[PDB]
């Protein structure tokens, strides 16, 4: 009936940063489905050495690091009596400043870097690309395709991490209603984008999205072109792209304030120099294809830059079939900018993402003098070394319009009727509500994918805005159910 | 193919606790889908004085709340030495007792509050209600009908809050079989049933739940019966039924007992007096219908209220068509009673509601004699200033029967029957196993919701029950899916 | 239509460990779905002494509890100057050693229990065991064929706690940019699982998975062959399989250290000595029925036992008819060992497990003196009494292979690509991506279980491995989605 084969690249010795080519083999009578496997390589970085006291120095993003002296503040220059500064580690252990290859930065994965690493993927025969996107579509299309029972197996395939369930001991936990024992449940994460020493092997499958690799029916035949044309091109990204650097050292500030009661807090910073990390290799480059032995719907892909004040119209050029459905995303630029220490973490997203800071704290507070105990004698104040950060995704778009040749279509909808509703109504089990809220979706159909057969097809799409500004552009990413005939 | 289109309502000006009417226009041939758009104004409560030292006052839900004297208990008679009291806020500041507009309490929404909003919904033709339902019957339907891969669009759509992922730094965390960096997942909400001094204005879609809603094949034609009588008509929950006070103002017992070792307590009590909440306004009042431009189910419900013990048979008055299956719940009177203070969180819940409560307290133990250090110098304990509370849902009922004319056809069924095993094996991809164990689903078909043609379909109800009695009533829900003819 | 019928047991007063029969009888035309009801009794531990100090003794697993003398480490031998030693509870209350019937173990069940009762079930017809299961089919079938909008009424079912949502208040949670009132989110478990001085009666149902009990269109007629020799045989799992105990008993070891600053250190040990739990009773055995009032896809399953190095093949001698698909898992045989002490968790799970231990401390900071305040006068650190255990599950398979008569048909696929690839592409809204990642699924079929009729079908299986040794052997389950014809 069928069988997956393997096909090696037809490049050799594929790098991060360049091109990659595969070459389809005359195997079977039909195709349908193909994955790429890849292995990227172990990862650490530099030896690096401790600074003294009172030292600065540039870190990373443009930020200056600083060492202070014992009575200032973390300026070099405004005194603070009471303050001592040491070195630490992110986990607590001593330096002993001056120490030359002292400490070592901590590597980490981008989060999905296996949607990340296939920057551009196109088919080709004989030139001729009859089919192209990006991993920006790959982005949109997951939020709204993937139903969520395939969930944590996706994550696995493309390397996102999981959280793993854990328990504790039995507690006391009164009842009141107007005794009995109770367990509480904690979540830890262990995978790729969890800061560590050393990165092991991470292996990775990107699943080929084009028309034929969706259904068995559409599955191209071998024979019908031959197999001396037919090639696979992908654009990988680069190794700055891919991994990031977490600090290897901090700077522990306590300080003493005298009077009553006495206090004592102690404070954390890092001290972040970038290091080299060495460079990955690709191993075992694969191209698993499903053969068979024994109209169509085109994804048609748009981005286009915008910089304006408070409202926008952008024409939709390259659009040119019938189709069904889309979705559409406006991206900062900032999110997938170089100068955004955040850019690991936030280059999939579709909105201004912030963020919130817990810096958790335990406070001691303790009384001796035994005869004035009103108020104590002594308080501790200990943070944790890096805080808690809860990243929260805000909408660029207020309301949007899709207008056709000369009427209206849409009459300036808010977002949330785009984002929430649509996906709530229309799709059935094809189709989920995103957890993103700059995602949206605009349906022609009255059932989209519920079915295989057109139940409805069909050129500017204005929004009302108030993020975008000179500096503060974005994108905008359009992903089309377009149809369109193969003969 | 079809065009959404807003209506304004027909009343002018609507107001919390009132009725609401919209007109259906003359637009399509076809409508089928309804959608409801409100925006609740901003919230915020008004300026309240400290108390004096040895005050009381009565509080909120008939509650005395005092602040006591130096040297007595929570009550101001009983003396207990070494207790001295202040005044904080809800996030540790002082607040200098006696001062005039010091504090302000905290606001927020009730649970679901798009499901309480619509009250009562009716939709009428020269009179003569076609069809009618209240928000009991929407949050028991949730329960079972909305899949899951759709839940956080609903969410977004009614105004519940979901809590957001964030993540710590690395730890050390060793392994034992019988040294790895590892990271701690923590989540947190922020919405609008959080605690707040500053209510956001809340945008709320609700989706009309008639027959011609859920299908395009049954959607009732424009011109087949006039535009100038079709009225749906909504009653509105009243202010006191969404938005509730939260304290603002904690009084904090700081206890030293003297001995081996000295000990230090820190306790937390809430001083709530009910304040103003401002009068809230709805803006942007909308009806989205969906015009189309080119054998019925009607949800039969009842409501009976319910004081007997131990056992109790109710017979089906309102049923009249032949039903396929329905859902029944029995919730508690004291669950949307106003002196309930957990209304805004159980007022959806089809069971008796218990509180599991957390005060997670830091300790600290110091010893300085350098020469006993056998037990230690002094104890400190601090508490949080509110617990953590988990609510715990019980069913009420044991033992469920569903009699027909003469015949028994349901011979004591343990509840665990009907509200886990039935949902499990009957209903497919269209019912899901709901979390509430007090929501039961009765079957007749062999097929419910799989596909739409009937597969089986049709009376007392009885039950036994160890909660209800005179002063614990309740309230019977039944939701059942029949089938009438429309021409 | 169809009416659900109870049957009391064959046997009369069943026991866990032997074996039970239902006979079905003669009610209805057709029977397709059954399900089985059981309560077991209440359980707890009995009352034991608390040991003198400086005692021993033979505790649980194989293992030396310890009570140590004053000025000694955890072995009574080698002295460790200025360590306490005390006894609590495991909620922290003290103990006074020497008391006779002083305290009592906690008890707790195994995971999903319901799972593990029915040991083995077989259906007989004049002898002629038409089928047979066990429990490891069961638990690998789980993993793939309960859907998830499911999974909260099975997990009820089976007798799985499940966890409950609580809040915090108000915090206060900075935002940065480049505040506003915040709520922690956590969750706690009170079910079977959680350890109890008492366990209440545990209701367990339990869906029989025969191959008429799939359908409603295959359930087969009850005159077709007569009521007289119809039975059901179930072997049920022991006392010592379903129910282990936690210590009720931890030594306290508080530990100063001079010096500057002077530490406080508290640590805590468990001491297990196992007790006896009473005998479980069961009640309310009971069989239900779904009579109808008015080709086939047979489970075929198999275990071999495998301790080979480095590489195994394996012949699948029981595998006969033809064959849509398989589910396959290596479980490590000590996974199910009565040495493990983790065995009431990792029963069900196919992999190697870890643990990873969290143990959170409490520290406190206090500097008295007033003039030297560079460095502190006194350091607290307090553990607590149980900690956080993470479970790891590990692969053991690195790749696999399924051999046909003579051709390879699969040449070491890389076991990511079973697990997580082939659960990810086949199967639709009926195979989901399970959890475990030793659970591989093997496809013959391009549409798996979309659809009721074959759409491909069908012998060695060969597995690389670092696990397997021989003392590290493991067993293989195979459940085979075969075809066979009933008539």
């Amino acid at each position: 009936g069928f069988e997956y084969n393997k096909v090696r690249p037809h490049t050799g010795t594929p790098t991060l940063g360049n091109k990659l080519t595969f070459g389809i083999p005359q195997y079977g009578d039909f195709f349908h489905d193909m994955v790429g496997h890849h292995i990227l390589g172990a990862c650490h970085s530099s030896w690096q050495d401790a600074p003294i006291q009172g030292t600065s120095q540039m870190g990373a993003h443009g930020q200056l690091q600083t060492f202070p002296r014992n009575g200032y503040d973390w300026d070099n220059q405004t005194p603070l009596e009471g303050a001592v500064y040491t070195l630490v580690d992110p986990f607590g252990r001593p330096i002993v400043p001056g120490t030359k290859n002292a400490y070592r930065n901590l590597v980490y994965y981008c989060e999905y870097p296996g949607e990340r690493l296939y920057e551009n993927v196109r088919f080709d025969v004989n030139g001729n690309s009859l089919d192209e996107y990006s991993s920006d579509v790959t982005t949109l299309v997951r939020k709204f395709c993937i139903p969520g029972d395939k969930m944590t197996g996706y994550k696995h395939l493309v390397g996102q991490e999981v959280s793993v369930e854990g328990t504790s001991g039995p507690l006391l936990c009164n009842i009141h209603d107007l005794l009995d024992i109770r367990r509480n449940v904690h979540y830890s994460c262990n995978g790729p984008q969890t800061p560590k020493y050393y990165q092991p092997p991470l292996a990775l499958w990107i699943k080929l999205r084009f028309w034929f690799n969706e259904n068995v029916n559409l599955a191209i035949p071998s024979v019908s072109i031959p197999f001396g044309e037919r090639f696979i091109t992908i654009k990988l990204a680069s190794q700055k792209d891919l991994v990031n650097e977490f600090p290897g050292l901090f700077v522990r500030q306590s300080r003493f304030i005298a009077g009553r009661p006495s206090r004592r807090n102690i404070r954390f910073k890092p001290w972040f120099i970038p290091g080299v990390i060495n460079e990955i290799s690709l191993t075992n480059n694969e191209l698993y294809i499903n053969n068979l032995f024994v109209l169509i719907r085109v994804h048609k892909t748009q981005v286009t830059h915008t910089n304006n004040n408070h409202h926008d119209e952008k024409l939709m050029s390259a659009l040119k079939w019938p189709i069904e459905y889309m979705f559409i995303g406006l991206k900062p630029t900032w999110n997938i900018s170089d100068q955004n220490p955040h850019q690991h973490r936030d280059w999939h997203k579709f909105g201004h993402v912030v963020n919130a800071i817990m810096q958790p704290t335990h406070h001691a507070e303790i009384s001796f003098q035994d005869r004035d105990t009103a108020l104590p004698d002594a308080c501790s104040s200990i943070s944790d070394i890096s805080p808690v950060t809860y990243p929260i995704t805000l909408p660029i778009i207020k309301n949007i319009s899709v207008t056709a040749h000369g009427i209206n279509l849409i009459d300036k909808f808010p977002s949330k009727f785009c984002s929430s509703y649509i996906p709530f109504h229309y799709g059935g089990n094809a189709i989920k509500t995103p957890d993103d809220p700059g995602a949206m979706m605009i349906t022609f159909a009255l059932k989209p994918r519920e079915e295989y057969q057109p139940s409805g097809h069909i050129f500017y799409i204005s929004w009302d805005t108030d993020y975008v500004g000179s500096i503060t552009t974005a994108d905008l990413v359009v992903s089309a159910s377009a149809i369109n005939f193969l003969l």
